[PDB]
Order: C-alpha cells, then sequence, then structure tokens
DNA sequence: TGTATCTT
DNA sequence: AAAGATAACA
C-alpha cells in the first residue's frame, strides 16, 4: 500500500510486532467501525513520505491532529487545499511573519514543503475521534511517536526538536539536551497561544542554531 | 457556540 | 479519569 516511507519503514517497523502497536492498530480500527476518525487510513503516516529519515534536521511535536472534517491529512498543523488554515496554523504564520521579516501568509495552509526541507511535522498522538481533542491519548501512540524520537536522538546529530504544548513536551526526556537542541514553548492553538507561543521566535532561534551547526536553515517561505 | 491548561 | 474552572478571542 506505500503508506509508510521506505526509510522510515526501515528503522521503526520492529515496533510492527510489538503488542502494544497491534493492539493500538485494532483500536483504531474498532473507533474507525463506529466513529468517524481523522486523519483517513492512508494519511496517518504522511510525515513518513515527505523525506528520508536520515535528511530530518528539525521536528516540530504538536499534540494530536485536527479534528474536524478534511483538516488533518498526517502533518502536524497541516491542510490540504482548498481548506482554509484551521486558527492554529494562522497563528503559526502569524509568528512567522513577526519572527521571519520575509515571511507572508502563503494563501493556503499545506505544509509539505518544509516537511520536503527535513522538517519532521509530528503529532505525540496520530489519530482523533472526530470533534474530540486527544481522544486517542493513552492508548499506545505515545510509545511509537517515543520510538520515532528515540531513533533520531540516538542516530542523528544537532536536531532542533520544537516541543509545542503539554503533550509534545512529555517527550524531552528523551532526547540528549547536549547533543540535541530543544525549544519548548505552548501550544499555537487560541486556547494557548497566549501562554509563549507568541513571541517565542522559535522559527528564527531554529536557522540560528541550523547556522552555527554548518547545516543549511529552513526556508520557511517555501510551502 | 468554536478553537489548551489547570484545579479539584 | 474526568468535570469544571480558567483563559482569549472570533
Ligand atoms: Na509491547
Ligand atoms: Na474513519
Ligand atoms: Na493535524
Amino acid at each position: 500500500s506505500h503508506m509508510f516511507g521506505e526509510s522510515w519503514k526501515k528503522h521503526l517497523s520492529g515496533e510492527f510486532g510489538k503488542p502494544y502497536f497491534i493492539k493500538l492498530m485494532g483500536f483504531v480500527a474498532e473507533e474507525r467501525k463506529h466513529y468517524t476518525v481523522y486523519p483517513p487510513p492512508h494519511q496517518v503516516f504522511t510525515w513518513t513520505q515527505m523525506c528520508d529519515i536520515k535528511d530530518v534536521k528539525v521536528v516540530i511535536l504538536g499534540q494530536d491532529p485536527y479534528h474536524g472534517p478534511n483538516q488533518a491529512h498526517g502533518l502536524c498543523f497541516s491542510v490540504q487545499r482548498p481548506v482554509p488554515p484551521p486558527p492554529s496554523l494562522e497563528n503559526i504564520y502569524k509568528e512567522l511573519s513577526t519572527d521571519i521579516e520575509d515571511f507572508v501568509h502563503p494563501g493556503h495552509g499545506d505544509l509539505s514543503g518544509w516537511a520536503k526541507q527535513g522538517v519532521l511535522l509530528l503529532n505525540a498522538v496520530l489519530t482523533v475521534r472526530a470533534h474530540q481533542a486527544n481522544s486517542h491519548k493513552e492508548r499506545g501512540w505515545e510509545q511509537f511517536t517515543d520510538a520515532v524520537v528515540s531513533w533520531l536522538n540516538q542516530n542523528s546529530n544537532g536536531l532542533v526538536f520544537l516541543l509545542w504544548g503539554s503533550y509534545a513536551q512529555k517527550k524531552g526526556s528523551a532526547i540528549d539536551r547536549k547533543r540535541h537542541h530543544v525549544l519548548q514553548t505552548a501550544h499555537p492553538s487560541p486556547l494557548s497561544v497566549y501562554r509563549g507561543f507568541f513571541g517565542c521566535r522559535h522559527f528564527s532561534k531554529t536557522n540560528e542554531l541550523l547556522q552555527k551547526s554548518g547545516k543549511k536553515p529552513i526556508d520557511w517561505k517555501e510551502a
């Protein structure tokens, strides 16, 4: 079915044979059979399809997917045309235009162009029941996305991790703070953006850190 | 009504 | 665990 990127499957397929993951996917399937679950099944792992795992430079970690129709498509905070940017993404764009002087609102919500540059656009929980934020927490996704973070922590060098919100910040303990850069702030949702996201300057700080590590910076305007 | 984080 | 409070801004 070509839903998992090859390089990701190579390093993460060990999780597929573990009971927690088997039982997790059974739970999601039972949810789909009685409720609407987002994103659609072929888009749960879009974040594996945008770049090689060895080419990841930045990890943006959010909480869980958008819970409204036609919004989530497997890249955190992104929406496919023609759906308008949800409030969280409008807040991201709004921080981008104060933080990055060249950034202007791109007129859509598809962040695939960041992912193609090596920005991993991950959520801690990768499915959600329609209309109920974080309804699929504590079911097994956190152990899977822990394995993602742990692989990058151990096999990469000089990554920038942006942990947005309390649930994403639970991954901080798994990251070697002397070998990677961890920036943390509040979630960009309107319900929390006022607790630090506006003013966090994570996008310029990310490029500063990449620069100093001798890596190419993210062109936040490309997407 | 719609989109987190804290307290009990 | 979860209801309700707190929070801000359409
Ligand atoms: Na297990
Ligand atoms: Na479904
Ligand atoms: Na999403």
